[PDB]
């Protein structure tokens, strides 16, 4: 009942409790694991609201007071009545930081407690979003010393008002289909780049078009709004060596920026919640650009290297792989655009887990997920033992609007 | 029951049914995965039903379940066990045993090939000695000349757990590791526990920084004794790059052969507690596990300084720039040499067609994500991609402990 794990490449032993206060379900049972699978009313409520305010009024050591006693009264009082109730700004901080804390995909969790919230349940219109959308843009990005924030819009009430981000995230390039066969752009988007041309979107049909804004509030039917381009930084790729790699044609923005979430607080929905920090090189360079289903230009690459493409016992792939992601970040850091590389990340994350198993108990960590696409065995955290378990507040997926949305 | 797998590069979805027939514990629950975890005397009264189970399967295979041949071959266990209290296999059974425990072993990547496996039944082995010339033999027959072939010996079960079979080695082939008085470290790190009992049991090292390990070796739960591989058998690879001549410089070499030797068989109930068996390499295996772990011989430092590339900073990918170009002169020293060896694009592009023909087949595969994706370059192999299902069937191949730790000493 209370777990060990094992670091295997320092012998550090590490004891975990905190997933005894663990609620949710993984998915696994003892017969079978699925760590590997990516995706699997009133009464309900007031337990839920009761778990986060015990463990929000126990982080400011009051606990047991009357203030925490006079809360939960007030709480339950506004449940019976209304059949919801509404978080004080403290406690929306505390549980957005703590969503953020307790995803147990997430490598980057070293900086949790450094969360610019921003509270956008004031909002009723999709202009409204927007601009709440762009002030969160220009914030975050800082001219290239980037802030990680969240903006967070008004709560579920009954799954017909719902505020949702169309975007699986706020900065993204368009993907078209051609005759020819193949794909321009990226591939990830093509449904998506499809879907704003389908609504009235003019692309420019070119290699990296930043997609615009498709933002439903209230339910309604959702908008375009194109963000303005000089709140949008992008970095050219070129490599420190290879005088060619200019000539490629790449380049990246430089704010990783996830729209599509959902963000649980004591018992509360929130389906709008855009949340952004900076890259890991290899998100880019490793998924975005080499993945066989998006940008795939590893052939590409390897032929002006003039590499042996011929066996893939030369290893030519993983050649050209390494060369990228040393572009990737050679050009964000020339920039001074804010991007860590897989082994700082890494080494923070183990940091971050020796904080949290010391002040809190454990840290829930998905291996599968931490661990990164390149050179995983050369990183600390592909020696290190993860627990993996649900905590709440908590970002969960949610479904594709245009496959819900009462239109 | 049936659960879904999704290849997110393809959408290639496959069906499992074959998870049903499982019976033994992940060590994972509804409220924790334990998916990370490295590792998470029996009596006639467990002993009918496991032995029932794996003879009923048996019987399915061949296409003869219910059969007379069946049902008498039950009531001959049956009784065996209640006289004796535990049963002897056929070789039939043995072979059918040690290709399933491999056919199962969800962290195997190279299980397209289990059916290829030769099996070599030691069960008459009473003495160290014979120990010995068992596993000699399997060495000459796996390597072959470098043109490998796999294989595994069986030694005798256990029977009361005092008179276990037991290779004291993790492989049959190793290289010593020596603790320095200044703390740092020849040969293998890997292996240095294991290299101080062989010299306590009186070994001589020639204390260099690639001393072949001998072998020491538990018969019919004996002291353990010293064995030397005659090194004619031992084949061995030296290691050069196809560009750097600095590279055979480094004074790199590995042996041919891999070999796990500490593993317990478990089929029918019954354990084999000596089992050796031996595949072939995947590259990365040697290239960056056991020359770039820093736990190992970690010599990425070294190449990334003849490379001359900037060390000073991690965002220059100087360790992963090192890695590669040490994982390509790995298999441009094997392929050079011919000694079979696999690069891991090619490992886990056979690995899926093994795993969709399984499904197909089988009704499903069990697979350890964490496993099976390889230590470099994950995302750009097609497993990476594929969702996997672990659970546990039997035969199988299970953990053991170290026998140092749990021999009783004899003198
Ligand atoms: C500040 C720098 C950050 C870094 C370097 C970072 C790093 C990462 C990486 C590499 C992943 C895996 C992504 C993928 O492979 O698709 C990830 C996942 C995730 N991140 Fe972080 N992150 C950062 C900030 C944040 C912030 C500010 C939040 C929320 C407030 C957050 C929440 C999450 C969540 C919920 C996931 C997993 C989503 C899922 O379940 O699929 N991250 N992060
Ligand atoms: C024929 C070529 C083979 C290849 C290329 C291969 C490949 C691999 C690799 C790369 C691993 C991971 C090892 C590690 O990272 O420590 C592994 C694990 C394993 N292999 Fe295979 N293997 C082969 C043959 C065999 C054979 C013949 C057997 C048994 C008869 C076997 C049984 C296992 C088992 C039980 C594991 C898991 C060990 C553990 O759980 O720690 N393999 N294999
Ligand atoms: C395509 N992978 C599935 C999927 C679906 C929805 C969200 C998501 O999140 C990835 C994600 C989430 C937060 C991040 C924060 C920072 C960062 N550099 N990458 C981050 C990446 C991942
Ligand atoms: C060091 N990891 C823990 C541990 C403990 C005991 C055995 C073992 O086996 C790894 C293993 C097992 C079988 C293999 C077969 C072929 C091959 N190329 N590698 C193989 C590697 C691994
Ligand atoms: C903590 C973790 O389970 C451990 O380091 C594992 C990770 N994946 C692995 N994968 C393979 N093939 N071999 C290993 O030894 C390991 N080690
Ligand atoms: C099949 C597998 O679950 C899927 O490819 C996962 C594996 N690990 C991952 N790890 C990260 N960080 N991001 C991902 O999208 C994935 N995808
Ligand atoms: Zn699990």
């Amino acid at each position: 009942r209370f777990l060990k794990v094992k670091n295997w490449e320092t012998d550090v032993v590490l004891t975990d409790t905190l997933h005894l206060k663990s609620t949710l379900e993984t998915g696994c049972t003892e017969h079978i694991c699925m760590g590997s699978i990516m995706l699997p009313t009133k009464d309900q409520l007031f337990p839920l609201a009761k778990e986060f305010l015990d463990q929000y009024y126990s982080s400011i050591k009051r606990f047991g007071s009357k203030a925490h006693m006079d809360r939960l009264e007030e709480v339950n009082k506004e449940i019976e009545s209304t059949s919801t109730y509404q978080l004080k700004d403290t406690e929306l901080i505390y549980g957005a930081k703590h969503a953020w804390r307790n995803a147990s995909r997430c490598v980057g969790r070293i900086q949790w407690s450094k969360l610019q919230v921003f509270d956008a349940r004031d909002c009723t219109t999709a202009h409204g979003m927007f601009n709440y959308i762009c002030n969160h843009v220009k914030y975050a990005t800082n001219k290239g010393n980037l802030r990680s924030a969240i903006t967070i819009f008004p709560q579920r009430t009954d799954g017909k008002h719902d505020f949702r981000v169309w975007n699986s995230q706020l900065i993204r390039y368009a993907g078209y289909k051609q005759p020819d066969g193949s794909t321009l752009g990226d591939p990830a988007n093509v449904q998506f780049t499809e879907i704003c041309i389908q609504q009235g979107w003019k692309a420019p049909r070119g290699r990296f078009d930043v997609l615009p804004l498709l933002l439903q509030a209230n339910g309604n039917d959702p908008e375009l709004f194109q963000i303005p381009p000089e709140l949008v930084l992008e970095v050219p790729i070129r490599h420190p060596k290879f005088d060619w790699f200019k000539d490629l044609g790449l380049k990246w923005y430089g704010l990783p920026a996830v729209s599509n979430m959902l963000l649980e607080i004591g018992g509360l929905e929130f389906s709008a919640c855009p949340f952004s920090g900076w890259y890991m090189g290899t998100e880019i360079g490793v998924r975005d650009y080499c993945d066989n289903s998006r940008y795939n230009i590893l052939e590409e690459v390897a032929k002006k290297m003039d590499l042996d493409m011929r066996k893939t016992s030369s290893l030519w792939k993983d050649q050209a792989l390494v060369e990228i992601n040393i572009a990737v970040l050679y050009s964000f850091q020339s920039d001074k655009v804010t991007i860590v590389d897989h082994h700082s990340a890494t080494e923070s994350f183990i940091k971050h887990m020796e904080n949290e198993y010391r002040c809190r108990g454990g840290c829930p960590a998905d291996w599968v997920w931490i661990v990164p696409p390149m050179s995983g065995s050369i990183t600390p955290v592909f020696h290190q033992e993860m627990l993996n378990y649900r905590l709440t507040p908590s970002f969960e997926y949610q479904p594709d609007p245009w496959n819900t949305h009462v239109w």
